[PDB]
C-alpha cells in the first residue's frame, strides 16, 4: 500500500465515511500485540487475522502447509500469533492463482465485529459511458464477480453527474434498493456520499468497498461500516 | 498501587479488565479514541480523570471532555476506555481480616457502590469466605460464590478464574486488600458474556 492509495482511505473518516481499517503487522509478534493492545480495550473481544494478497477469495484459500481460510477468526492474543506465524512468509492458494501460490508478507488485526447484513459496493470510472457508476448488490456475500456474470438484474447500476455528483435522490433510493430502513438509509448515504467524495478528489479509477456492512457496536448501535476497502489509480 | 499496574497484574495472573489507555493531554485523548475507531467503527468511549467519568460518542467529544478535566480541580492525566456494554455490577474484595486471622473474600451484588455504605445499611448482602492461606482458596468455595451472585453457565467458571487470579494477586504481592469496584459482567462486541474488572485497589 503506497501513500498514494493509504492517503486515500484516511479520506474515508474525514469525509463523514465509516471503516474498519484493522492494523497492520510485519510479523506474528507484533500480530499478538496487536491484539494484547486491543483486550485493553474491549476485554474478551475477538479477532479476525485477514492475510494481506492482492486476490480474491482469501477467506476460501488454503496455505501450503495444513491451514485453511486467508481471513480467519481468532479468540485469544496468542491465536492471533499463531494464525499470523502461519501467513507472513507463506504462500496462499485461491482460485486467481490455481496453485502456483501467493506469498504473504503481512496481515490485517481486525477486531470481531457483529455484521447483521453484508453489501457490494464499488464506484467506478465507466470509459464507455465518460462517467462514474455507482454499482451496488445486496447478495452481500457471493462477491461482485460471481452474481454479474451469473445473475443479470441482481446489479444497481447508477451513472453519475461529472457535475453534481450523486444526488440525495439517487443514493436514498439506493439505500431502499438494498433493504436498508429507518435510520440506515441515511448513514448508508452518508457513507456512500464519502466514498465518492474520495473516488472524485483522488482522481480514483475505483473504489471498491466489499463488504459494505450493517454491524452493531460493543455497545449495539447499527451502523453502515465499510470493510477492506480498496482504491486504484 | 496505582490503577494502571493493578490492573495490569491482574491480566498477568489470568484476571480480565478494562484498563483503556492513558492521555497526558486533550489532544492524545482524541487520537486515542481515533484509532479505536479503526477497530471498532461507531463505538463509544469512556472518559475517567485520574489523579470524573464520562460518556463521550466521537473523538471530538472525548476532546471537549479531556479539556475539562486536565489541567483542573488537580487532574492532569484521563484514561480513554472504549464503551463496553455492562449487564452486571459487583463488588468484590481480598482482605486480610486480622479479627479471623486469615484473607477473606467479600463481594456483593451492590457493585458500583462503597463497601462502607453497603454493609452498613445492606448488612445481609454481604458474601464472606474466610481463606485457608496454606490451601488458598478453593474451586469449592467459589462456585457457590457464584451462585450465590446468580451466575448461571460460563460465567460461574469466568467468575472463578478472575477470582482466581485475584487472590494470586493478593498472595503474590503480599497485599492486605485487592478491591475490584465494578467487577462486570459485560457483552463483548460478539455478545459472548464475561466478567470484566473494571477498577482495581491495591494495598500494602
Ligand atoms: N472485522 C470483522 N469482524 C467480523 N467478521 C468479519 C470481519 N472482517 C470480515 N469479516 C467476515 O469475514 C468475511 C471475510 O471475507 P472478505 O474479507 O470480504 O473477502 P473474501 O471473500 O476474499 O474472504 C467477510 O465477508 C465478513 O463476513
Ligand atoms: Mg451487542
Amino acid at each position: 500500500m503506497n501513500i498514494h492509495e493509504w492517503q486515500s482511505k484516511q479520506l474515508i473518516q474525514k469525509y463523514g465515511g465509516r471503516a474498519q481499517s484493522g492494523e497492520v503487522a510485519f510479523s506474528p509478534e507484533r500480530s499478538r500485540d496487536i491484539a494484547k493492545k486491543l483486550w485493553n480495550q474491549f476485554p474478551g473481544c475477538k479477532f479476525v487475522v485477514k492475510a494481506q494478497v492482492l486476490a480474491g477469495g482469501r477467506g476460501k484459500g488454503h496455505w501450503e502447509h495444513g491451514m485453511q481460510g486467508g481471513v480467519k477468526l481468532a479468540k485469544t492474543p496468542e491465536e492471533v500469533y499463531e494464525i499470523a506465524n502461519e501467513m507472513i512468509g507463506h504462500k496462499l492458494i485461491t482460485k486467481q492463482t490455481g496453485a502456483k501460490g501467493i506469498n504473504c508478507n503481512k496481515v490485517m488485526v481486525c477486531g470481531a465485529v457483529k455484521i447483521l447484513k453484508e453489501f457490494y459496493l464499488s464506484i467506478l470510472l465507466d470509459r464507455a459511458m465518460g462517467c462514474p457508476v455507482i454499482i451496488a448488490t445486496s447478495q452481500g456475500g457471493m462477491g461482485i464477480e460471481e452474481v454479474a456474470q451469473k445473475c443479470p438484474e441482481c446489479l444497481f447500476k447508477v451513472p453519475i453527474s461529472v457535475k453534481n455528483g450523486p444526488t440525495n435522490e439517487q443514493l436514498v433510493k439506493l439505500a431502499k434498493d438494498l433493504g436498508l430502513e429507518g435510520d440506515l438509509v441515511q448513514d448508508c448515504v452518508d457513507n456512500v456520499k464519502a466514498l465518492y467524495q474520495v473516488f472524485d478528489k483522488c482522481d480514483s479509477t475505483m473504489v471498491e468497498i466489499n463488504p459494505l456492512g450493517v454491524i452493531e457496536t460493543p455497545t449495539d448501535e447499527k451502523v453502515i461500516c465499510c470493510f477492506d476497502a480498496k482504491i486504484a489509480f
